[PDB]
């Protein structure tokens, strides 16, 4: 159907034929643009994967053509930049859909002099740190590490990555950005106002309008960095005892100094335990803050190797060793179905408790489960918890990240026991991780905290708050004020959006 829909749009794009931003399921090259950026596999079988139309604007003005013919009609638009959405929702709906594809509008300008940068929502994470090292390699931005993120979603809603603890989430670094509201009005922070510049930048800005483009701070990094790759064997005694000293001490040590821990079985099958890191600073004196500060994981200088801050991007997106070139972070042309979950962890998690946490990896196909820490102290503690939507800052160890791959065999029995397992090792982790409520990360995506219920019910707005309050807390209810004021129809609306105050 949505005829009246798909008129209206090519009457009002301004023509140079809009036809050819407009892909239907007949054209052939519309299942290439739903496919190209799915980014979890485990959807590519999913029958809410089926948009009507996926539209790829290139102007601000097709945006706002969309935009209004979408709200004269009815139709539901899910705004799509890099795909990543862990859950998939920048394209599946349960209800008839177009996906508003953003992949077109990915420019950016740098101003190395006032550091500071443009980039368009559809540019990937790779394609600024591009741009970025061709400026100068004291330059940085903290985005993430996988290079096809796209900066539309990310920023949106916080961003962590290897130099977080030093600089902050990419959220913490936006100065300015073009978003265009369910008017269709194009604002920028002077004219959105300080309440919306604040709830987009970290409180999913996709419940708000469409960000058209972030304005971001550059940051200053010291030419080369250190990184350090290493394994370890569980069953080590003075690994444990280092994961013992890691959990009380990776978010209290220099702020120059990122150290991730990871937990996979191998090959007659035992638990690995795998560090990874990224220095501000040089190999000796990495050596020398690591020995003083976590001796029982016993590094060596062979582990350790300096090279740019961007060539620490390309390692650990796995390239390199014999090193490819810059123009990689370019290639968005990137495979397992994945479930994952995430958890703050305030207080350490007793010994004996994470032993059984790591015996559940036994229980997935060997190297299927992973279960990983990411460090929150350094500058994320000098932050205050409502400076943006993203409430966990101090008091905060590590988010303790569950995941599980598989291969799809179609079978729904087999892919619900992955899926089961994850449960499992959620649920029994419920009483060592923050109560009141479960803290949650937007950007690792769960739709189990909860969902929406529809909008028309008279719960609409509490039930709203009891997901909505695990990714933020007391910010929640700012959020939804917000949102009353910006799309008080309640146009930009999804399983986990932001709920306006029922009209009076
Ligand atoms: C797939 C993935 C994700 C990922 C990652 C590695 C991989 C392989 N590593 C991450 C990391 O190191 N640190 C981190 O904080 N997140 C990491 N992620 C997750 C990823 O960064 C987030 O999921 C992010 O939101 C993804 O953004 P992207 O833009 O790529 O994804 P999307 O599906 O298209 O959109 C995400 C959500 O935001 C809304 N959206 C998208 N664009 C806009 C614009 N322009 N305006 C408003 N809302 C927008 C989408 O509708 C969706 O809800």
């Amino acid at each position: 159907t949505h005829e009246a829909f798909l008129e209206c749009l090519t009457t009002r794009i301004p023509s140079f034929t809009p036809q050819s931003i407009i892909y239907t399921p007949d054209n052939p090259s519309y299942s290439t643009i739903l496919d190209s950026t799915t980014q979890n596999p485990r959807f590519l079988s999913s029958s809410t994967r089926n948009p009507f139309a996926i539209i790829t604007p290139l102007h601000a003005s097709h945006i706002q053509a969309a935009l209004y013919c979408s709200q004269k009609h009815g139709e539901q638009m899910r705004i799509r930049s890099g795909g990543h959405d862990y859950e998939g929702l920048s394209y599946q709906s349960s209800v008839p859909f177009f996906i508003l594809d953003l992949r077109n509008l990915s420019s950016i300008s740098i101003d190395a002099k006032s550091k500071s940068a443009w980039v368009q929502a559809g540019a990937t994470i790779g394609e600024l740190y591009y741009g970025i090292a061709k400026t100068s390699l004291n330059l940085s931005f903290p985005g993430g590490v996988a290079h096809t993120i796209g900066v539309g979603g990310q920023l949106g809603g916080g961003g962590y990555g290897y130099s977080t603890r030093k600089y902050g989430l990419a959220s913490d670094n936006v100065i300015d950005a073009q978003l265009i509201d369910a008017r269709g009005r194009i604002l920028d922070r002077k004219t959105m106002g300080e309440d919306l510049f604040w709830a987009i930048r970290g409180g999913g800005a996709g419940s708000f309008g469409i960000v058209l483009a972030w304005k971001i701070r550059l940051v200053n990094t010291p030419s080369t960095v250190t990184i350090f790759e290493a394994v370890r064997s569980w069953e080590n005694n003075t690994t444990k005892k280092f994961i013992r000293r890691y959990q009380r001490r990776a978010s209290k040590t220099d702020k120059d100094l990122t150290i991730f821990v990871g937990f996979r079985t191998t090959s007659r099958i035992s638990i690995l335990t795998i560090v990874s890191a990224t220095f501000h600073g040089s190999k000796d004196r990495l050596l020398q803050l690591v020995q003083k500060e976590f001796p029982d994981l016993g590094l060596v200088s062979e582990e350790c190797t300096e090279m740019s801050w961007v060539r620490s991007i390309i390692h650990f997106n796995l390239f390199g060793d014999e090193v490819p070139l810059e123009v990689l972070l370019n290639r968005t042309l990137n495979m397992k179905a994945f479930k994952l979950r995430s958890d703050y962890v305030q207080k350490p998690i007793p010994d004996d408790v994470l032993e059984k946490l790591l015996s559940k990896l036994y229980d997935e196909e060997t190297g299927e489960g992973y279960i990983e820490f990411f460090p929150y102290g350094g500058k994320m503690s000098k932050i205050s918890e409502s400076e943006i939507p993203f409430p966990y800052r101090a008091g905060n160890l590590y988010n303790l990240r569950y995941m599980v791959s598989w291969k799809d065999d179609g079978n729904i029995t087999r892919t619900n026991m992955h899926l089961s397992w994850i449960k499992d090792a959620y649920d029994y982790m419920t009483p060592y991780v923050s109560k009141d409520p479960r803290g949650a990360y937007l950007n690792f995506r769960d739709l189990d905290i909860g969902v929406n219920v529809n909008e028309s019910d008279y719960d609409y707005v509490a039930k709203a708050s009891v997901w909505g309050t695990k990714y933020f807390r007391n910010n929640f209810y700012r959020l939804v004020d917000i949102k009353t004021i910006v799309d008080p129809t309640n146009f930009f609306k999804y399983e986990q959006s932001i709920p306006p105050l029922p009209p009076l």
